[PDB]
């Protein structure tokens, strides 16, 4: 906030439906929301609706609390304007396609990728925040729904915006992309397939390849070097001027130092060469900044600028934070986990000082492996030089299980209620020690409040 103001006029147009009983708006419109518990005087609620509910039952209640506007598929016999709609979530959409339209001073970048995308995002707002009033997309809001109501925060003086869109599956990324209408688009990487998810990585692939369909006029195409689908993913970005990313391609990284917290390499790119001192850690953050790197370019911005860009920009929350709370240290890297992920920050916790102890959660979704999954894991993980590993949630049982040989390092637990004196009592169980904690676990398990409620402590 604050937002640009919306007339009737303007919802209208863009949405092209019909004020009910000619009830016109008299007043600007200072929002669009979908949250009936927040519209209020000023705003205009759009009523959603889909698998088993419907927010026009709630339009009573925006009108109780003063709204006096509301965007529905069908009248209500209520006191409020209201502009009638076929589809809201088709509407949603046209809203966000106009503003985004209207807004022709925009460079615009939407990008995806299995991995990596909130963390590139990050970066590329870094760098161009630097330069101008830059959007970027807010949390999670990358979806059919989520995009358009990003696009909605749209303001005159932004003069780039970067757009994550998080769909796998087909026609997705072409609905959400053809909306964004970007001058540089392009795909991270593509990961691995759902147990049974049809298409499998192959349909990853096509689907995230539809983001190169709207590429606007003399834009570029930014695509993965380094990934087992470059080649497809080549071929379905051949209709635009393509830039890459990764080793072999146009930008990449050299002489990489993995550091406790950061990264250092050498950058390589099609305008000059530079040194980077990338304050993230791992290489996967490596890779992300090359991939932020070659977008950058992409929209015409300096190396100089991007290197700066690169040197001040910060993580998103639980993505490898790193907080130091007296000797001891708080790296919150509770967004998500997977397999992988979480063997991986393991490592991370290593790099560090004194006392490591890995406090992790539920990998959830690993749908009937979840017991043989955190079995392997605590046992892996116990067989590393780890001091502690705290593993709370309803497989934890199945980690301490699989230990083995390392049951007396791994404490497994049912809820951080009962974890945490674990954790407290663990503190002066080393005396005035350093020690290193780092909360794991996927986003079910807000791991992030376990580790705030040892913090507060
Ligand atoms: N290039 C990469 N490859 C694989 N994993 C990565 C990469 N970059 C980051 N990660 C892993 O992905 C996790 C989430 O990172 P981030 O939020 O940038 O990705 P995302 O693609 O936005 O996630 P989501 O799919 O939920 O939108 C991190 O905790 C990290 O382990
Ligand atoms: O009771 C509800 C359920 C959903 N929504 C809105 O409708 C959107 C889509 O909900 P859906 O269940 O279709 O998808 P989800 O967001 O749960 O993935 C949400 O983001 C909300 O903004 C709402 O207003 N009330
Ligand atoms: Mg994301």
């Amino acid at each position: 906030v604050p937002l640009e103001p919306w007339t009737a006029q303007q919802l209208q147009q863009a949405t092209q439906g019909y004020w009910h009983k000619d009830q016109i708006p008299q007043t600007e419109i200072k929002r669009i929301l979908t949250d009936s518990r927040h519209a209020e005087s000023g705003d205009a609620f759009l009523a959603l609706k889909g698998e088993r509910f419907d927010a026009h039952n709630f339009v009573a209640q925006v009108v109780a609390n003063g709204c006096q506007v509301a965007i529905v598929e069908r009248p209500i016999d209520a006191e409020i304007a209201q502009l009638v709609v076929a589809d809201t979530r088709l509407a949603l959409g046209q809203l966000g396609a106009y503003r985004r339209e209207q807004n022709a001073q925009l460079k615009v970048i939407a990008l995806t990728g299995s991995s990596g995308k909130t963390t590139t995002k990050e970066m590329l707002g870094s760098i161009l925040s630097r330069l101008a009033p830059t959007l970027i997309t807010r949390g999670n809001l990358n979806n059919d729904l989520g995009v358009p109501m990003m696009l909605l925060e749209l303001r005159k003086e932004h003069q780039y915006a970067v757009m994550e869109l998080g769909a796998n599956h087909q026609g997705e990324i072409d609905y959400t992309s053809k909306i964004v209408q970007p001058h540089v688009a392009g795909i991270l990487n593509i990961g691995t397939a759902h147990l049974g998810e049809f298409g499998g990585r192959d349909g990853i692939c096509r689907a995230k390849s539809e983001i190169y369909r709207h590429i606007l006029p003399q834009g570029v195409a930014i695509v993965p070097q380094q990934d087992d689908f470059t080649a497809e993913i080549r071929e379905a970005a051949k209709s635009h001027q393509i830039m890459s990313f990764g080793e072999g391609g146009d930008v990449f990284a050299t002489e990489i130092e993995l550091l406790p917290q950061s990264a250092n390499f050498q950058l390589h790119t099609p305008q000059g060469s530079s040194f980077v001192r990338l304050p993230f850690a791992g290489e996967h953050n490596v890779q992300n900044a090359t991939a932020a790197v070659a977008f950058a370019l992409a929209l015409g911005v300096s190396l100089e600028d991007i290197v700066k860009g690169l040197e001040q920009a910060q993580g998103a929350k639980g993505r490898l934070n790193f907080i130091q709370k007296a000797p001891h240290l708080f790296i919150d890297d509770t967004y998500n986990a997977n397999p992988t992920s979480m063997r991986a920050a393991a490592q991370v916790l290593l790099q560090q000082n004194g006392i490591k102890v890995m406090v992790m959660g539920d990998i959830g979704e690993l749908g009937d492996s979840s017991w043989q999954e955190h079995h392997d894991l605590g046992r892996d993980l116990a067989e590393l030089p780890l001091d502690h590993i705290v593993a709370v949630g309803q497989f934890a049982s199945a980690a301490l299980e699989g230990a083995g040989l390392h049951s007396t390092k791994l404490k497994a637990f049912q809820t951080q209620a009962e974890a945490l004196p674990f954790l407290i009592n663990l503190i002066q169980t080393h005396q005035p020690q350093s020690m290193s904690f780092l909360f794991k676990g996927s986003r079910f398990t807000h791991m992030e409040t376990l580790m705030a409620d040892l913090m507060e402590k």
